[PDB]
């Protein structure tokens, strides 16, 4: 046979919809529960105590299976390794609820928990209801940030917002302290004043998790599978198919290591398991699909428990399913596996990474800056009240007199002998 | 009404913490900068525009607030006006640990007195840190001619310690060393009087331990039937305390000298004695000040010998005030014995804007009759080792210390070993020039 | 060098600062003037408020070359101020140019602001050209508002008109009732127009006027140095200097009648651009004025020297004197500083020099309070504009008159009775 195999590599979760990497090399998996919790699986396979991120307060989550609110993405700046940087998008209530996206920043204390305190506010998507919402972030090899966006089964309600079913596309890097992200001039709708210039692309209904290859004769490849009304699978570069009997949850582009035969192909599975490839014609540029089978192979086994509910990726490449059902909701009981190629060694010697131990954060705005936030650049912002290059130096307008010290914006520090708020009065 | 003033003599300063003269007669005043530069007043109100001494490359200073590293002190040789000799105490990381607390000699440029000579450093102590708080370094000559050396406890825990990582065995001490000493090897010897010169188990140079995190100590000379007081205020953990320094003490076991809940303003900056001339009621005062200005006088009662503090109050007269900008960072005293407060802010450090303000007693003239002094301006090296030790570096007293490969009595001629043979000359060490007919390293070949 | 005196610095970013004064009235307030048309405030705890005291820079026509004399020329606050608010300035406008003296009053709101709008011109005197213009206001010990006036003009210039007031010493009465005139003679006067007091003055200094004196005197300095007394009717054209010494010519002098030092007390003192100064002394013993040399020297934090050069004078409320210099560098930094002359033989603040601030109070009279149609005399009379009467100027003025039992409420405005019509209630209906 020339199937693969699913291992189990930790349980105990609770509604895992995805995992992912921070790309700064300690090869840390971040596992995302829906209900609001990030948590940490180390490459020797603990998870730690304290979740990564924890915002279940502020997080909106559904209790009936196929309610579709809660945390539904993450992504770290492609230099998180430099300067902490990470985007999260969840559902909240405030009209039915609200689609954030936020980002969030490393506690420069500890390297392995976010601090809450760093939370901005990027994107607010009115939403009416409760599925179709997407809500996917990815960072493409230009650097900007993808938002894929259901449409939220909006239609004569729209006629009575506007970035429902579209791709955005954020420029995160940004000096302005006025906007959190400015539009990449290469937007399609940049500086017209008719469109929105964030949106990228339009046209979704109900996006799975989203392919991305990333490849140079192309820079970007974006296949979503779609499912408007009972399958069809679309592209962004820089309909696609008459395939049947199918509800797909996503797909992902193999770049892992472990598997030779599955490096570059394009796998798409569906809530039970059943898994294909996509292989296209470089000669007539038509897409065929293929089923790729599971097998047992000693521990590694041809099956899986309950539904899945998102994909992983790890930092050396190897791909993930994350599977929970009714019964294992209640349970506690989700599962995060690996899907292995049994022809091939568990870590053959061409694949050993050595880990990097994730640092706490050695830039200069980090350190410095305390009175405002820094930019994923660099650049320190200001709080109202504060005008130092990192912001340590308070405004006191009316200047202090008789030689005070505007310590905190606005309070002034006298010398004894003088009163008032600007030590303007004498004795 | 009784209170005194305070008068701006300079600004455009950058994070000044100190000012001091070299007891030379020239009534120079010279500023200390953090970053590392010693600037250089004249008596008519003068700045030069070359530093005496630029050493912000060596130096390791800080951006927060609160980050103690920088230059911490400097101190003249009591007889600098003949032998041009000075130290300086800094925190850098050119050699585990965070940085490294360095006191270093250095000399007078032989032919100008108001610059250094960068290239006549000596190292004399290398201190490991590991923090960056509670490590002060203050220098200072006692009426013996002795350098004390007085460091914090840079908070450095008893499990730190455990490790011994870095020895530090100075750290939270008062180090006296000698410095003239005529022995090459060593750059100062332990004096005789020290408590610990033989104790195989403690360091021969602590001479008091105990000291956490100490303000800028005032130095009384008596110019009282005792020969030294010096006194130091220190933050055991808030409650300040204040301590008298006396030979083989441990304060973290001794009483301290006084206890008083501090003005919430700042913990206390420092002190001094003043032994001006221009204030007449403030002579043999001890004066300590906090962050904001709020100065105290210690007194003690005769009849219990107990201190107690006092408050002084400032106030308005003309151009003397009873303000002054930003923060105290630290003390300065001319020649004259007139002491001063540095300051800077968080708004005056970007600005580059540190100022340096007199201390003035309103109720005397500003040139009582009494306080003329003439100016005696600053000379260069006339001492025969500055002027005739060219292969190596002068001690204090002035004995010539040669480099390696170099003998004499001022080291002026060359070593070679072996020797140059055949009539051949030794230029420089070990390298002979032969006369012909003679080949080979030494000359030892015959042609 | 053992008697000099020092300069201590006491303010500094100020832009061409031509002088300094006092109000009389307790604060201890320092009104600084700066040259394009500025009067700001320096408390005695040495902080500059930030809003002005006094700005008509847009009314001031000053000047850009080096010697061009143009711009704000002098301050003078009337005797009374505490009382009635009264101050006088001098400045040229250009509406070559003309030189305006002008009288405001303290806002009644705010004693730290003038009320621009109270301004009266007292006198207009045209100029032809930019230099030899003086200005100078000050009230004497009689009580009468002195002015004094170079001259730029030649007697070709004379015939080709304008001002028959230029190279004299005016005296005014600026304590009148009169409404029309804003100014009246004084009888002492020798009445040249009435309001000459003496005259053939060129390019005159900053002068010098003693207080606390049974006699009258005021020093001029003129252009190797020529120093004049000013006396009722007296022609100092061709007139010899008190006395004759020796370097820039003079800047103008002061009488030092401050408290900190001892020594100094009843010199005349004059210095020129370069900070050289001489003093004037009268002989007690046989009333004979005689010259000794005023060195500066450094004593420890206060200095013997001054940047730039020196642009005028000062004089605080307790009667110490100060410096005012810029230079061409200074200028362009906008950086003009202000100096106080110290005596290191005394204390800063000797027992007997204390004064206790009493603080500006907003102004009291019974005029500013009461008067509200017109403006306050000096003297407390309220002169009513044109179209208002009475003794607070409170009714209006209706011509012709309102009939059938009309009321005046505003100038030439009637309210008429019910069953009246028209402008004057003239029409019945
Ligand atoms: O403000 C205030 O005040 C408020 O507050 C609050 O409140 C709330 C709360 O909260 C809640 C809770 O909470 S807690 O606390 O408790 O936690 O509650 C509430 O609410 C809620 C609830 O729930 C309710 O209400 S009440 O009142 O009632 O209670 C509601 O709910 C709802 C929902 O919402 C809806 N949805 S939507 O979307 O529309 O909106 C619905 O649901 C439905 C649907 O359908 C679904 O859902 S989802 O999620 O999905 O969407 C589900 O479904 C299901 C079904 O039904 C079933 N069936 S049966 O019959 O069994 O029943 C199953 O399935 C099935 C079927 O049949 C199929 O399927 S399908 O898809 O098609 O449908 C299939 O078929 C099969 C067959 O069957 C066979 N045959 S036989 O015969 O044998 O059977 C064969 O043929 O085979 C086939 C196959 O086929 S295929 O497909 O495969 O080809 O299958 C079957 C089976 O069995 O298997 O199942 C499903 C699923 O399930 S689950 O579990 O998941 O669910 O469901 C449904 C139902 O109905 O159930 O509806 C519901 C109900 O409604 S009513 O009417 O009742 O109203 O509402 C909710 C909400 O959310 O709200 C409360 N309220 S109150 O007022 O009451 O108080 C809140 O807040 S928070 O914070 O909480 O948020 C709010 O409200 C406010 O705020």
């Amino acid at each position: 046979h020339n199937c693969f195999c699913i291992q189990e590599v930790v349980s105990g979760l609770r509604q895992p919809v995805g995992a992912l990497h921070s790309g700064d090399g300690s090869q840390r998996l971040f596992i995302l529960e829906k209900e609001g919790y990030v948590k940490i699986l180390t490459p020797e396979g603990e998870i730690f105590k304290e979740p990564y991120l924890d915002i279940h307060k502020l997080v909106q989550s559904g209790i009936k299976g196929g309610d579709e609110r809660g945390l539904l993405s993450l992504a770290f700046h492609p230099n998180y390794k430099k300067n902490g940087k990470l985007y999260v998008s969840y559902t909240t209530n405030q009209h039915d609820h609200i689609l954030r996206v936020v980002e969030y920043t490393v506690s420069r204390k500890n390297p392995h928990q976010v601090d809450l305190r760093t939370a901005r506010v990027f994107l607010e998507v009115a939403e009416l209801h409760r599925k179709h919402l997407g809500g996917q972030l990815l960072f493409g090899p230009d650097g900007f940030l993808y938002i894929i966006l259901g449409d939220g089964m909006i239609t004569l309600d729209d006629m009575e917002s506007d970035f429902t079913g579209s791709v955005l596309r954020l420029d995160v890097d940004t000096d302005m302290c006025n906007v959190p992200y400015s539009i990449p001039r290469s937007n399609p709708h940049f500086n017209s004043t008719n469109q929105p210039p964030e949106v990228f692309a339009h046209g979704l209904h109900d996006p799975g998790r989203c392919a991305v290859d990333r490849h140079i004769n192309i820079n970007l490849t974006i296949l979503c599978s779609d499912s408007n009304g009972k399958a069809r699978i679309l592209q962004i570069i820089k309909e696609f198919k008459p395939f049947s009997n199918g509800p797909l949850v996503g797909g992902f582009v193999y770049r892992g290591c472990q598997s030779e035969r599955l490096y570059g192909s394009y796998v798409f599975g569906d809530r039970n398991g059943n898994f294909l490839t996509l292989q296209q014609s470089p000669v007539t540029k038509q897409w065929q699909e293929k089923p790729l089978c599971l097998g047992t192979s000693g521990s590694c086994r041809g099956y899986f428990s309950g539904h899945i509910l998102g994909f992983g990726e790890d930092e050396l490449g190897e791909v993930y399913i994350l599977s929970s059902s009714k019964s294992m909701t209640q349970t506690h009981n989700g599962k995060l596996y690996k899907i292995v190629d049994p022809k091939r060694p568990l870590m053959p010697e061409e694949c050993r990474a050595t880990v990097q131990p994730a640092q706490t954060l050695t830039s200069e705005c980090s350190r410095l800056c305390r009175n405002g936030y820094c930019t994923p650049t660099g650049k320190c912002c200001c709080s109202p009240g504060w005008e130092g290059d990192f912001c340590r130096t308070a405004k006191c307008e009316p200047a202090c007199r008789h030689g005070g010290v505007c310590v905190r914006p606005n309070k002034c520090l006298c010398k004894k002998g003088y009163l008032g708020p600007q030590c303007e009065q004498v004795d």
